[PDB]
């Protein structure tokens, strides 16, 4: 059992209206999220992104409404930045709702663009 996914799950399904929960990741950030992936009694996937602050919102949306994964890798290759393409990942800061693409960029080096989950517009460009 990962820490803390028992409780979001449960924190999910509680003030969302997640009814199954498929997946649970922690994404750690500025901020500490456990991003929960399942679907409503309808069976239309949502998205919780529950934080490990108490005090913080709970967010959900579902998944049609936002970029896809692969999308989000597809607007950093079409950005010219990618070398080799690595890995994605749900993830949040703030309020903002984000794909995390990591990636070899153009000199080689280990990088991550942040890429908004709704509009696919490219937040942040980071090289470690
Ligand atoms: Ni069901």
């Amino acid at each position: 059992k990962e820490e803390g996914h028992e409780a979001a799950a449960a924190e999910a399904k509680k003030e969302t209206d997640l009814a199954h929960v498929d997946q649970v990741e922690t994404f750690v950030g500025k901020e500490k999220y456990y991003v929960v992936k399942g679907t409503d009694k309808k069976g239309t996937a949502l998205y919780v992104w529950v934080p490990a602050d108490k005090k913080a919102k709970i967010l959900s949306k579902e998944a049609k409404e936002g970029i896809s994964e692969d999308k989000a890798a597809k607007i950093i290759k079409d950005e010219g930045l990618v070398s080799k393409q690595k890995e994605v990942h749900l993830a949040r800061e703030g309020n903002v709702l984000l794909w995390e693409v990591t990636y070899l960029d153009k000199e080689g080096q280990y990088s991550l663009s942040y890429v908004d989950f709704t509009t696919g517009k490219i937040l942040k460009n980071i090289t470690p």
